[PDB]
């Protein structure tokens, strides 16, 4: 069995192997590459996402959120307030701002430390998913907006067409923004390209072991799990490394930097934050291994996650018996 400890894996693919990316996803899984839940990717040197980032500033950040946490420094939630319509330019010099800069630091471990710290007595303002992409419409190799869709690949599988569609969201960041513990929607792989800025550190627990983090998770916010039996799908939820270890949750951390992909596998918890200000791009995807996963995903039907269009004939097909509950709790 290949990487059996499960560690986060790097890889460093030629140009030549650059170009079919459904052929390198299967090579990285043929080293074992998803048992970490996390891989990372380093483009050839060769490549580039596009010529220049010196005209973003104009995109429109319609709703940024204000991510307002709750609890103690190793175990908290976060909610999301409604902030009013800002630009790409316009967020920026807030990030740059005393207000919300990044502390002076010595290096990465220092500034995660004063992030378990401090964190939860500040809130940071995130540009979170906003549909669009950055990748230049030239760029052939790995654009996250030119992927074979998630429909086409079930359609491919399982012989069914369905409906939906699958494109890329943009987020924009600053220090102390926060991604919460979660799986993708329906157990989803998904990939994430850091255009540019300041680094976003990732946590993840290895795909069979991720029932240790649920029921963790259940302990430590009883409430929420008596109001739903996922709501790891609300993405709210915050754990600290060192709660992780103290109560002997498998896990790794990596800092992702401009120019890297990361690739998060079915199943994988992951939940991480932003150095300072930066853009990356994300979009779930699918393979043929995928499929299990998805037929098993829990699903939240308390009226809370509400997500995508494209996830009703996903549920509908893959799992008809939850259908009718979950269908509710989107209405
Ligand atoms: O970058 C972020 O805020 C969150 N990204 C992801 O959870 C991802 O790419 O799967
Ligand atoms: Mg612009
Ligand atoms: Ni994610
Ligand atoms: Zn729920």
């Amino acid at each position: 069995a290949q990487n059996p400890n499960c560690n986060i894996m790097i890889f460093h693919p030629t140009k030549e192997e650059f170009n079919d990316f459904d052929k390198y996803i299967a090579y990285m899984e043929s080293q074992g590459a998803h048992r970490a839940g996390l891989a990372k990717i380093i483009p050839p040197k060769e490549w580039k996402a596009r010529e220049t980032y010196d005209n973003i500033s104009e995109i429109l950040i319609a709703t940024p959120l204000q991510q307002v946490a709750s609890g103690r420094a190793g175990v908290f939630t976060q909610y999301h307030k409604k902030k009013k319509a800002m630009t790409v330019g316009e967020y920026r010099h807030l990030a740059n701002s005393k207000k919300y800069q990044t502390p002076p630091h010595q290096n990465f471990e220092d500034l995660e430390r004063k992030y378990w710290k401090n964190r939860i007595y500040n809130s940071p303002i995130y540009g979170a998913d906003i549909s669009g992409s950055l990748f230049d419409e030239n760029t052939k190799q790995w654009n996250l907006g030119h992927l074979g869709t998630i429909q086409d690949l079930l359609e491919k599988e399982c012989g069914v067409v369905i409906e939906g569609v699958n494109t890329p969201y943009l987020y924009f960041g600053m220090w102390k923004t926060t991604f919460a513990w979660h799986t993708e929607d329906m157990d989803l792989y998904s990939i994430n390209y850091l255009h540019l800025g300041e680094p976003k550190t990732w946590y993840v627990v290895p795909p069979e072991h991720g029932q240790r983090l649920e029921r963790l998770a259940r302990e430590l916010f009883p409430g929420s799990s008596r109001g739903c039996g996922a709501f790891l799908r609300h993405k709210v939820a915050l754990i600290s490394p060192t709660v992780l270890k103290e109560n002997g949750i498998p896990f790794n951390r990596i800092t992702q930097e401009a120019g890297e992909f990361m690739v998060t596998f079915p199943y994988g918890y992951h939940a991480g934050f932003n150095h300072g200000f930066n853009c990356a791009e994300a979009i779930n995807f699918a393979t043929p291994r995928w499929i299990d996963y998805g037929k098993m995903a829990s699903q939240c039907s308390c009226g809370e996650a509400r997500v995508t269009f494209s996830m009703d004939a996903f549920v509908r097909i893959l799992q008809p018996e939850r259908y009718d509950l979950w269908k509710r709790g989107q209405d």
